[PDB]
């Protein structure tokens, strides 16, 4: 069929993909647009990248709905313990597979904009595009790469459904993966790492899963940033390095069967009135020193909570960091920050930490439940409004 | 190799794939037995159906173990809100990607039948059949679309064994997906959205795997329907309009970790004395007005629990429906229902609803225990059969 | 591109692929390596299977980063019901899809062998390699596997990061999977079954994550082997027959929305000071019969923890073995034992069993908490150094 592309044996191309393989897609684009000219007749096509070094000038433009863009795999190499080795003698300096090096030379930022022009309602929203098995690379970027590079992998700018990230590997960007407008995307088995961010749903999002994927980007950016965003569903990622789940008015989120590590505070945010969000079955680990930061201080919590009725369940809080790096000064570090908000519910949490650690309950709260989810001396209640019941421990008496 | 196979470029079809795709992939597979003859020389093929718009009208009939039929993505658009928009300015008014057309002239309703004729121990299960990243559509269909237009996308008929789903997308049909008598079928990452029923897990199964699926089934039939399930596991899974995982006599069952939301009670309903099933780490969300159902009233329960020994662990319950749409008018709506059954277990669960709601014990049950899963005023226990430590209040 | 090679129609290769495909993939190898000749000129390469039926005589060694091996499926037939069945009428009798049979006649046991010699700091690991949807066949073995025929599906012997196992098939193999030195593997939508061990993590990982497969390795083996594992993350599987989750010396696992099932005791254990591991929302089902062995009693645990700080929540333990086949005879059998360490946490687990069945907390243990996790009778405190809270009853 004519709806198969490889960028490398494609003739129509004016230009080599290993020079500029945004300007080959971009013409295989322009081809797909030439045969698929009504809207009974845009199928869709695939472009096929084989292994190889590709360099991108020129930014894609996807304004084409069910365009699935495939390779090899997910080609990661660690460019940022490259960058702190002696590396004369490694067998390989780049990352591979169907590599693509985000290299714009066009005053754009991005290597793929998804974006069409036009009321959703009059023109159609952008419908399942597919990205799958593929390499982004920003090629040379510094801790924590935000601003960095200023390189973004994918980015959705206009609405969208059903859209997928499958398989990819994203490096050495300042942001991995943009998704603005979006409903139901399936962001799944990525391995994105070393970059500012890696997955940004903004504007507001209904129903993306975001599930079994490597997400390890540092310390200035997010995990996982949402806004407005309903019905978020995380579960089975491994989380690393900075992992840090920010949902801003985020609501009905389900955020379960994670593994989620960090060197800094901040790994669940629910911030401006998120609510009805559910932290379920993770663990949750804060250790120090891969990276510094005063980004937050160890008061902000592991999970900070600014809203109503969010459940925290089954979890465990682990917490390791020398006493004499917790910041404030002499402080407490905490564990769960409940900063606002009423009938939040902490039940079945097992904390523990090498110095002795909190769950700070703000004056403003209220109907707090605190069940088998802190001993006495692991909370701090700073309002007579909640409920404890105390995970059990000692010394109740002094004589 | 002569055992890959593209539907639009093989020699031998003898019919347009665009006009009818399932002669084509029935010639494929005649050509497939006419060359793999004995029971040591029937490693099977693949079929790839590259992006492109193709009708069906032919039922593809597959007794072959190892077809791998594979597409470029799930192509799925939301024929739902197409049929209400004004539509003359779309860019696209169709499902795409490797989209099939189920549109059968043949009197039969499914595009694929997968069946063996014989008894399993004589001639073998059908074994580790692929269906991977292509687009069933049925074309036109009208909520609930069950009965509606009676079209099925996939159904297996015999005992099978590793089969798997993955990659697809389903929509406006009244059945994605049967599969009957499966062993360790695996249904991942597909996309089936405006169909009647979305998996239903027919005669008996063994430990079928239903994993990080959308399934947006409408409110007549089933997101999973499982029928004498033995150890089915479905987690990370975000079910949606009218999600209803229903067991019946399904027992060791593990369900965790899913977003589960429906505009209509019965999220999950263990029937038939359905057992030992572990509903751990999910979300769930009971709203109203996405469609209107007298198929269950709100005493039905959100979760529903008729069976021994079940676990409900660390879940949020969210109901949010108008007083006035709450069935029957003016009673407290249902949360859990334990309907009948001994040594149920609800533990560390929040319950949050905009009125009065609560977990019921029917007079029949008992040694439910109910731990921090309800505060007094969330419990209306109709026996002293019973274990309470109430969320505090 | 060049870099894009099927077995079959490569015409570099002299030796036949049905033959010898371990051959074929060494030459392609070599060819690879002729053409990518510099540290910034070493993309990699794909390697596609079709279906076939593929002898593997010779060890394949994998140096390269980022080669795809790649077939149409996993292929999954079940050998074990077939050499207990009459299979004169069967269609098919051997696994297939892209089907290796490992058939070494080298002197080494492994089909693949991924290794770089020398020291990673001085000549970079191996990088992100990548198995996906293809079948490696032991082609004969008996129960339990191990050693059984002593053959391995894929072992990667030196230090790598970001490999990728996915969408494969392992059967009648002592070894399915090995990774020694394995930083942020992805073992993923994998069907290994009728294997001697499944997965083994060895010398130390970081950050492994195991998700969404079929693990059915039988009684004398583990499905999950990990050694100084930091980090590992095992979520949404199915691990079935003898399911044994064994971590020595790992810490901060997170073992998740898992179905898990056993015919023998351990079916996680935490060995050699393993601390600060989660166990949360999993369906732990014990019975018997379906083989037998005295690898380990009764009294052993479902769960086994011997470390600090460990975290059990949200869980169903469901015992069903008849009293007559309990070990030691007479004796009631161990749900959790609690071997060693201190401030171990268990809490909201319900726990269901034909007989009567204890948390034993060693007499050494310090700072075990049991919260909601058991009744009384359900706790064999062996030391007064705990806190209960009791499940009521
Ligand atoms: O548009 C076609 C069709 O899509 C449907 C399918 O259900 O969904 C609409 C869609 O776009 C909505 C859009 O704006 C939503 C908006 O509100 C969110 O945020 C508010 C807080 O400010 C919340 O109170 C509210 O509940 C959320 O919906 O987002 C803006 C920023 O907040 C608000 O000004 C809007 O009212 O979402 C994107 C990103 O903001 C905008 O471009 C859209 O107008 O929903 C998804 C994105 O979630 C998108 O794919 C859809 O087009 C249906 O409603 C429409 O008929
Ligand atoms: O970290 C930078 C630096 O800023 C300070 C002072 O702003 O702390 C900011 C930080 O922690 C603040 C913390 O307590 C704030 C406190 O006061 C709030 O509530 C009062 C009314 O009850 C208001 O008068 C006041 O304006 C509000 O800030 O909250 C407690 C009552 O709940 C009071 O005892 C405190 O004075 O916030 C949490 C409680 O929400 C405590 O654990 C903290 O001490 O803000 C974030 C948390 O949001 C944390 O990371 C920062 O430390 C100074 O303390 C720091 O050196
Ligand atoms: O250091 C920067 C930063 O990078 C991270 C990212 O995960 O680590 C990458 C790094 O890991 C080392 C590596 O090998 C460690 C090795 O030895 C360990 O285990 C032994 C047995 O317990 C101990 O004797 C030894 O002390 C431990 O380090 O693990 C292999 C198996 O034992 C041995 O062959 C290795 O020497 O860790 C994984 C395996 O867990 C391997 O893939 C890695 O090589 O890798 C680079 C290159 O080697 C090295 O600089 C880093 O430590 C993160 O941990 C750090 O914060
Ligand atoms: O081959 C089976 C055969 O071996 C025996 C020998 O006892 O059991 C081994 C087995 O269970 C042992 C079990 O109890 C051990 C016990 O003693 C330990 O602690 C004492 C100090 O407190 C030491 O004096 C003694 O040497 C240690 O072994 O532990 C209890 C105190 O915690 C004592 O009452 C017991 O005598 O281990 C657990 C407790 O950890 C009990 O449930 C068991 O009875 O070892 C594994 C468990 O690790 C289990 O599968 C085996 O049965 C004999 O009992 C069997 O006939
Ligand atoms: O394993 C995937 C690779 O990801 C890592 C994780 O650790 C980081 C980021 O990428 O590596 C740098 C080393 O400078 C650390 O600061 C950060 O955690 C690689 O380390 C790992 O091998
Ligand atoms: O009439 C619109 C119908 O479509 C829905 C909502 O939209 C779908 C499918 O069914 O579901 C998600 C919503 O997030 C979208 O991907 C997809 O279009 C029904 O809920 C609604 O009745
Ligand atoms: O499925 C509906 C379609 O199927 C047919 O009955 C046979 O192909 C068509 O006449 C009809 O439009």
């Amino acid at each position: 069929a004519d709806t198969v592309y490889d960028v490398t044996t494609w003739a129509g191309a004016t230009v080599s993909p290993y020079v500029d393989i945004g300007a080959v897609i971009n013409q295989i684009i322009a081809d797909i647009k030439s045969k698929q000219t009504t809207q009974t007749t845009r199928p869709g096509a695939v472009i096929y990248i084989p292994p190889g070094h590709y360099d991108l000038l020129t930014r894609v433009v996807i304004d084409v709905s069910f365009l699935q863009i495939k390779g090899a795999g997910h080609g990661f190499l660690s460019e940022a313990i490259r960058d702190e080795s002696q590396t004369g003698s490694w067998v390989e300096t780049l990352p591979g597979a169907s590599h693509i090096r985000v290299r714009n030379n066009d005053g754009h930022n991005e290597a793929f904009l998804v974006s069409r022009t036009g009321a959703p309602a009059t023109v159609g929203r952008l419908n399942s595009i597919v990205f799958q098995d593929f390499c982004l690379d920003g090629v040379n970027a510094s801790k924590p790469y935000l601003p960095g590079n200023g390189k973004t992998g994918i980015s959705f700018q206009s609405d969208n459904d059903a859209v997928r990230i499958e398989g990819m590997g994203f490096v050495y960007l300042a942001h991995a993966l943009i998704i603005k407008g979006a409903d139901a995307p399936n962001i799944t088995n990525n391995f994105i790492a070393e970059c500012g961010s890696s997955i940004e749903l903004t504007g507001a999002s209904q129903v993306a899963k975001i599930t079994n994927n490597f997400l390890i980007s540092a310390w200035a950016g997010y995990s996982i940033f949402a806004e407005n965003a309903e019905g978020l569903q995380i579960s089975g990622n491994t989380i690393l390095w900075a992992c840090n789940i920010t949902l801003s008015s985020g609501n009905r989120a389900s955020i379960t069967s994670n593994k989620l590590l960090s060197n800094f505070p901040s790994q669940i945010a629910l911030l401006n009135n998120s609510s009805e969000n559910l932290i379920s079955a993770n663990h949750f680990r804060r250790v120090h020193g891969d990276g510094t930061s005063t980004r937050f201080d160890d008061k902000f919590g592991m999970v900070h909570i600014a809203g109503n009725k969010n459940t925290v369940t089954g979890n465990q809080f682990s917490f390791d960091v020398p006493s004499q790096n917790i910041t404030p000064a002499g402080q407490d570090p905490t564990i769960v920050l409940v900063k606002s908000g009423d009938n939040n519910y902490l039940a079945s949490n097992h904390i523990t930490s090498n110095v002795a650690a909190k769950v700070v309950l703000d004056a403003s709260t209220t109907a707090t439940r605190v069940l088998h989810s802190a001993t006495t001396a692991q909370l701090d209640a700073l309002t007579t409004n909640h409920f404890m019941v105390a995970t059990p421990s000692h010394h109740h008496h002094h004589h």
